[PDB]
């Protein structure tokens, strides 16, 4: 009960805003994860004990790749705290407890490949789960932890609340299929300037909670340019590493995922701004106007990729 986390004065004032970079120090990112559950949820929402259990166990089932590890995890899970915190009124107790822990479990046990090359790859997942595939297996090892003894953080719930929150963490992780975001953000974008975005229609409530997804798991493109700019290294860093597995296949990659194409990364970066991240945080901005703070950062991020072309640098 009276047990609470405290993080050092800087991490303290910079974890509120939306630009913070957890750091490189592993071993603080459970405590990091605590606090943020802590205030954001309470100190009542999770059995501390069965809390640290599922973390480490979460933590374990992140592979060692380049982008899409451990670190990710927290970062986009960190970004949905800001939102969160910055909207206070507007979620449930059981959306906050879902969301978090939706955020952390995101890319559970990825390898570091894309759903196209699973299925050119022809493996296993692919032939399980024909859409969104990775993130139906994320979801799958999500409910597998879940499930270990002295693991279920939900233990206290009602079982119709349990199976709410499930199906909260369930949409939320899909939700991080791209693919899908493009045709949600256009129905919120209508929804928003015909006036008929009701947050008490469930149906909406989804789609305003899948676009929060997509900006949590964008939120590279919303850092400081240095955190940016090296977070870039990384990410492509998997591209290339797909573009060679494609190789081998004996399939052409795009461009993207080609290592002999890294003089187009600027302009590549241009189109991402122009056509996901830019759209993506300007709606999230219309319905839920404080979180004005990723637009503003991720419109200077276009800048900077906009300086590099013209060899500012
Ligand atoms: C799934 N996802 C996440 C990110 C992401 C996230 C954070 N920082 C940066 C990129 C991207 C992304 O950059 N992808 C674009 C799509 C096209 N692309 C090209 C195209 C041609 C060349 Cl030569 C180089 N990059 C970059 N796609
Ligand atoms: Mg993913
Ligand atoms: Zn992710």
């Amino acid at each position: 009960g009276l047990m609470q986390f405290t993080l050092p004065v800087r991490l303290c004032k910079e974890i509120e805003l939306f630009h913070f970079d957890i750091g490189p120090f592993e071993n603080m990112w459970p405590g990091i994860f605590v606090y943020m559950v802590h205030r954001s949820c309470g100190t009542s929402c999770f059995e501390l004990e069965k809390l640290c259990r599922f973390i480490m166990s979460v933590k374990k089932n992140y592979r060692r790749v380049p982008y899409h590890n451990w670190k990710h995890a927290v970062t986009v899970a960190h970004c949905m705290y800001a939102i969160l915190q910055n909207n206070h009124t507007l979620f449930t107790d059981l959306e906050r407890k879902g969301l978090l822990i939706a955020c952390l479990c995101h890319d559970l046990d990825h390898r570091g490949f894309s759903n196209s090359y699973l299925q050119k790859f022809d493996h296993p997942l692919a032939a399980l789960y024909s859409t969104s595939t990775m993130e139906q297996h994320h979801f799958s090892q999500t409910v597998s932890i879940l499930q270990l003894e002295g693991h279920n953080i939900f233990s206290t719930l009602s079982s119709s609340e349990y199976e709410q929150v499930l199906e909260i963490i369930r949409k939320a992780i899909i939700a991080t299929d791209l693919a899908l975001y493009f045709g949600n953000r256009k129905q919120l974008e209508e929804m928003y300037q015909t006036g008929s975005l009701n947050l008490n229609n469930q149906s909406h409530r989804d789609r305003v909670i899948g676009l929060m997804m997509t900006a949590c798991d964008l939120c590279s493109v919303t850092k400081l340019w240095p955190v940016t700019k090296l977070t870039a290294n990384d990410i492509y860093a998997e591209f290339w590493a797909e573009g060679d597995e494609m190789k081998k296949l004996g399939i052409q990659p795009i461009p993207m995922m080609d290592r002999d194409k890294k003089d187009e990364v600027p302009q590549g970066q241009l189109g991402f701004y122009n056509a996901v991240a830019i759209p993506c945080y300007t709606t999230l901005t219309q319905i839920l106007p404080p979180t004005e703070p990723l637009l503003k950062a991720c419109r200077d991020n276009l800048s900077q990729w906009e300086k590099v072309i013209r060899g500012e640098e």
